């Protein structure tokens, strides 16, 4: 008469759920009552629960209530079973499989845990992407979506597009619990690098059953600027170059959204030009694009003949329309002319007179102005006001001179300079007093 | 009697290299009879006896004379008789019994009376390393006012011992930082989540996160970086002032003057007008701004005033919520009187097309308006005023150029330039006819 108990061992339920305890027998002889009992909770003695007389399957229960346990006996497999409808806290205590000839008693039990159902709580989702912003840079995109300390399991996260359910490219890592038994889920909607550039609206959806409508979390992106062109502006060469140096520096601006070194070529009458493609770092600005530029210069003949220059960067706008300088046809030229007068008439005193270079009928407006005292040039009192445009489809502009009556009234050489487009030199106009 | 009960409904699990404890309880009150240990060898339906104890004893009698892998333990007194394996292998899976009998051998001993379970043994679960992942609001220069909570995910790692720690700045941050328990999947990897909640102020400046983790898999620590501008949306708007037009100030004979208030915030903008520092009634006004290439919103607004007030000396102020204190760029104030400078006007002939030039010099301030009269009729065609330049002299210079057919001049009509400035109290004329 002994009764083992294997306490290494123990059985956990959780409250509601049914148990099912089962022992097996070495006898060959179906000779003696098996019985299943339970050492009730305060006491130290084995109640006995049901058993089975020798040779019968069928159970013949004692105690109890006759549909809270259900008993199985079977010879042939060497089975007895005791399950527990519906646990109860009260259910926690020592169960034991018990052998005896007569009511030399041989018993071998186990424990019983019976823990509470976890608390359900709501899931808490969070959508996460990268930079989603305007400025969003070249690349594929993940975007996920996070369901944190929720219970039970049966969570469902579901990714839209613009409305329409997406099922491609959308990976969920397997199911997770903590020590609380709280569940954590996550997915990833993977987006190639064309619809991630786009506008479109991201939406996760979560479905729980704590909750009475499903956790929608959205995304709105714009399309973005990565994929815009880059653009071209050029700038003609300076009359004031064209004069006093008589080069020719031509200008292109490349603005691209990329920080990426920007790489120029030139092209003279569509060949390029050797010992000219350079490469330049861009510089950022306000709107967040970066801008390089590039210089060309050429002999004044070639640019006065007539060439057409192009200037390419990478990925550009195919037409050359904003993308090449070339002089003007030569018949809409118009020569400027040039017209002089004096204004701010013992004489001596600090007086200042001006003198007038009215400079007009001229095309196209880009025009210089210099004077000169005989043969040098000068800097200070000199006023040369912005070209204006004619009526009859020319330009017309003032230059002022402040000189002291001291070089006037004694005989000076004042000459006025024009330089202009349609000139092959300088156009003088020399006004001295008497 | 004789049964050999195994509670099949129970196990024991283990990890390979980890040690194993099995326990029995008895309810004999008298140390009279044989207790062994045993198990079933993987293969076979028989108990092999692995050790006994003999009647009264509490010394182990092992069946092989020395307990290697096995120690056993037998207590009376608290009635519990252990089993320690030290190593558990994979061969150690077997149904182990804790036996009972009066007599040993003899085949059938007809009172062996056994509890037994069965031992599982796991193996230690691969090692992987966690893949980390950085995640916040929209990081922008554009981002919201508002409170924010960075997020660092470390999933699919094993074991459990990772370490998530915060930087900003390069200084280490502690507050603010909560871990949810630790994860576990069914593959036996583990995932971490911690998160940093910011307060509106601190998200909304320039600053550089960082999120590190450690873990044993990993020979260097993995950082993440999250580089945040200062954001434009907490800029403070930026007010400009537009002093009144010479044009306004002689042909309408009022001054108006504008405020140019720019933000970043498209949120209707509320203008007050002071005079001297004190509130002007019915100037108060809300208007939208409007958006440009900048993603800055402007928006302006006009005070209209009688022109003696303008020219008195009265300070104007343009007042928007949540701006500079310093009043200076956001006060529109006419010049003391006695730096105002007369306009001098120089008429000549240059020029069938006649033209007519007035030289316009030494005035100041540079506003000007200039306008031309055939006898007792404004001109508007052929008229080119050209922009005011400055002078070394301080005051400003500029001339107007009329264009006139042949006939008018040759005919001998008057013609008047008109001057109005600032220190004019109405319209300064110059006529020029041929004779
Ligand atoms: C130049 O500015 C003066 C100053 O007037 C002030 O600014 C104006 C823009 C308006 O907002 C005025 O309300 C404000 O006071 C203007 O003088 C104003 O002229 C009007 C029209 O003649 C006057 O209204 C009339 O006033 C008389 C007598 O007060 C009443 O009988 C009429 O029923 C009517 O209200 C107004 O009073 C007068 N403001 C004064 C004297 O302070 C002036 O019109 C303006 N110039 C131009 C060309 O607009
Ligand atoms: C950005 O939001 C913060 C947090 O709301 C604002 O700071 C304070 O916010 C409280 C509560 O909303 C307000 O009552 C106070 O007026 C705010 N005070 C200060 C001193 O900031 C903050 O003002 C907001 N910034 C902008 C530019 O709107
Ligand atoms: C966009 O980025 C992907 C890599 O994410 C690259 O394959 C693709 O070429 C990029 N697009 C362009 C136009 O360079
Ligand atoms: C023009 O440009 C060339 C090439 O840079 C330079 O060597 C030369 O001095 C310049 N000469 C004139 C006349 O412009
Ligand atoms: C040049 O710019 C104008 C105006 O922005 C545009 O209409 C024209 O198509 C452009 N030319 C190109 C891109 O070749
Ligand atoms: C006023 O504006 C000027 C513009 O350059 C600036 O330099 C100056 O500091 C401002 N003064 C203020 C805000 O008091
Ligand atoms: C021009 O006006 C003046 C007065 O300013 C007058 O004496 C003269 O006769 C006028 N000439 C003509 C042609 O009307």
């Amino acid at each position: 008469g002994v009764n083992f108990r294997f306490s290494s061992t123990t059985m956990t339920v959780t409250e509601g759920e049914p148990v099912s305890m089962e022992c097996r027998y070495s006898r060959k002889t179906d000779d003696r009552y098996l019985l299943w009992g339970y050492v009730p909770r305060g006491t130290s003695a084995i109640k006995q629960l049901l058993y089975w007389n020798p040779g019968s399957d069928t159970p013949t229960y004692i105690s109890g209530k006759p549909g809270r346990y259900r008993a199985e006996k079977n010879f042939r497999q060497k089975v007895m079973k005791l399950q527990i409808a519906k646990a109860t806290q009260q259910d926690s205590s020592r169960y034991f499989c018990q052998l005896t000839d007569n009511l030399d008693f041989c018993s071998c039990g186990t424990t019983l845990k019976v823990q509470a159902v976890p608390p359900s709580s709501a899931p808490l989702v969070e959508l996460h992407s990268p930079f989603a912003g305007q400025l969003r840079e070249n690349g594929t995109a993940t975007l996920l979506c996070l369901a944190s300390g929720f219970y039970p399991s049966n969570v469902r996260i579901s990714w839209q597009m613009d409305g329409r359910t997406v099922t491609a490219r959308v990976s969920q890592q397997p199911m997770c619990q903590d020590e609380r038994e709280k569940y954590t889920a996550v997915s990833r909607l993977q987006l190639s690098s064309s619809t991630w550039m786009e506008a479109h609206r991201y939406q996760c959806t979560v479905t729980h059953p704590t909750l009475s409508r499903p956790i929608v979390k959205e995304l709105r992106t714009l399309a973005s600027l990565s994929l815009r062109r880059p653009t071209i502006r050029m700038i003609p060469p300076s009359i004031r170059e064209m004069v006093t140096h008589r080069n020719a520096t031509l200008g292109c601006v490349a603005t691209q959204f990329i920080p990426d070194p920007i790489t120029f070529s030139w092209m003279a009458q569509g060949l390029e030009i050797p010992g000219t493609s350079q490469t330049l770092v861009p510089t950022a600005n306000e709107d967040g694009s970066y801008s390089a530029r590039s210089l060309l210069t050429v002999a004044l003949a070639d640019w006065k003949s007539g060439i057409s220059y192009t200037c390419q960067v990478p990925n550009a706008q195919s037409d050359p329309k904003n993308r090449t300088l070339r002089v003007e046809d030569a018949w809409l030229w118009k020569q400027p002319s040039l017209r002089m007068t004096v204004i701010g008439t013992h004489v001596a005193d600090g007086g200042t007179t001006t003198l007038a270079c009215f400079v007009s009928a001229f095309y196209p407006g880009d025009i210089y102005v210099s004077w000169r005292e005989q043969d040098t040039e000068l800097s200070h009192g000199v006023t040369t006001f912005p070209v204006r445009p004619d009526p009859d489809g020319t330009f017309h502009t003032v230059s002022q001179l402040s000189v002291p009556s001291r070089a006037w009234h004694s005989g000076h050489n004042f000459t006025c300079l024009v330089g202009h487009q349609s000139l092959n030199g300088l156009k003088e106009a020399q006004l001295r007093k008497d």
